């Protein structure tokens, strides 16, 4: 069975690079039961605080590579090396909040503290997996620490999330608590699966606003990733505690945490 | 015999598609820094802009949105951009129509033909010291008629706020004929447009445009060339008789055109 290219770019040109879709596994057509968006949307009054005088910002006259950058200090330090990658000493288990530079900073748009706001740079592909439906994999080697993509979707309150009947695309910001629901509106990140041996991590980031209701979710590689490797992050125990009553994990890792065999041993 | 100095390689600090340098060959005035350059409109208090994605009108096109089926074109009466991204010749240059560009709710691609203003500055511009009008903006290249130049960017404020500030040197009135009145004030936060002088023989026109939202209270202001512009020519638009009927009480127009309407030479004729 050939691996049919079925969409040249599921992002319709909204990302820096195309995201093709292929399926060499079954007959499932290119997913179209959602609206691809590259940035978060709202479907009720959120009124994100965008008051430019409310932004904390830096006064740097360099490239914001020094430890005196206020934006870096709000992040404990700027965690981006010279190439835009997270430092090796970055805490991949309890990631800090990242405050990037913004439109109030005196620095230039290309300073060292602007990785997530500059968008996707790696070649990704939406593909049909063997056991998990659609997935996302790398079309290039990706060094550890590289920004992959943002979890983009519909901004909704925790109360609205509690009413909705499909939480398969719901990312809880864990702040009043708000969520990103990618069920109806989403980007490439809604197709990234759970892996008990993840290779990307979510990190909360502020960029062009600092409304603490709405951190933005940035995925970075937690290790070097080989070409063709599926991308995945740890959906978390709360997800699998709820979803256990319906299905079990198919990641096939020797340290799988939620497989039938694994849960049966409990 | 003063030589021209380059005093900033990009007043936009890299926020635009292209750098916008500033030069002075006229006096000792340094690069203006009494404002904050921003590439997009800002808020200093809650405007409650309607950004509900389900309120967007959008098209269902699969092509490059060049057909008459495109709803976004229809909302503008038609799509007024030609294949090159220029406003059509028959486009009304007096009371122009609202332009509704395609948006994130449309099914078309980000590169369709109805996305000129949201794609940003493409022509090469220069901030320079004029002889009689302070700073101005001039073209570094030929600019054919109909080309998008830049957006009037600044701080969104209410009518009542504008009336408190009593300073319209950098104030653009959106002139919403229906309901709530808002202004763009580029005094404190602005982009290259704040530096565009008034000309009695103008070569650009402002056009109200909607892009990522369709809150009719907050059209965005897009400047397009109203004629072919030659390299070196200062850009300017007609500030409007209302501006001068207020300001001529204080100073006269220095555009120096034979068709000047606000000169001292012409102020004694009527
Ligand atoms: C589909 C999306 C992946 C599953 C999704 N993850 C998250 O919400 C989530 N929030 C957070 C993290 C993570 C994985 C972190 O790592 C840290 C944090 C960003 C601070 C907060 C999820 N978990 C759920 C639990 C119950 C009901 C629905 C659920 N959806
Ligand atoms: C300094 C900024 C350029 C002067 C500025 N122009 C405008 O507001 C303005 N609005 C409009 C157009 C124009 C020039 C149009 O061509 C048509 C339109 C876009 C529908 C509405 C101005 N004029 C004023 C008159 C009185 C008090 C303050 C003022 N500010
Ligand atoms: N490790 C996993 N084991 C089994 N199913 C998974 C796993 N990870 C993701 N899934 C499936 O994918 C859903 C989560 C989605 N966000 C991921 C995209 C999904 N695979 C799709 O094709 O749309 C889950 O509700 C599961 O149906
Ligand atoms: N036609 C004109 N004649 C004389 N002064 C003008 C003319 N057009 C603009 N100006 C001056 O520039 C102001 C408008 C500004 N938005 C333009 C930039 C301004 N020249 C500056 O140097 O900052 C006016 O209040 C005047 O001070
Ligand atoms: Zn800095
Ligand atoms: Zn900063
Ligand atoms: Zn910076
Ligand atoms: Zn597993
Ligand atoms: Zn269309
Ligand atoms: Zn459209
Ligand atoms: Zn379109
Ligand atoms: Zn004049």
């Amino acid at each position: 069975r050939t691996e049919k290219i079925i969409c040249r770019d599921v992002a319709r040109g909204y990302e820096n690079v195309p995201i093709p879709c292929v399926n060499g596994v079954d007959g499932e057509p290119c997913p179209e039961d959602y609206k691809y968006i590259s940035e978060n949307c709202e479907t009720s009054t959120m009124n994100i605080d965008r008051n430019i005088t409310h932004l904390q910002h830096c006064t740097c006259v360099d490239d914001c590579s020094s430890s005196n950058c206020l934006c870096g200090q709000l992040s404990i330090r700027c965690w981006y090396d010279k190439d835009g990658r997270l430092l090796q000493e970055f805490n991949k288990i309890e990631p800090p909040l990242i405050f990037e530079c913004n439109q109030a900073c005196s620095c230039w748009r290309n300073c060292k503290n602007r990785v997530v706001q500059s968008g996707i740079k790696v070649r990704l592909q939406l593909y049909r997996t063997a056991k998990m439906g659609w997935g996302v994999r790398a079309l290039q080697t990706i060094p550890q620490g590289t920004f992959i993509c943002e979890y983009v979707g519909e901004l909704i309150s925790d109360a609205e999330a509690d009413v909705r009947e499909d939480d398969s695309y719901l990312f809880d910001l864990d702040n009043e608590v708000y969520c990103i629901d990618a069920r109806y509106y989403g980007n490439i990140s809604r197709f990234i699966n759970h892996l008990c041996d993840p290779n990307i991590i979510p990190v909360r980031v502020f960029m062009l606003h600092q409304d603490l209701r709405f951190p933005r979710i940035a995925f970075f590689s937690s290790r070097d990733i080989r070409t063709g490797e599926e991308l995945g992050f740890d959906y978390g125990d709360r997800f699998w505690d709820i979803k256990s009553k319906y299905f079990t994990c198919q990641c096939g890792s020797e340290k799988c945490k939620h497989s039938a065999e694994a849960i049966a041993l409990e």
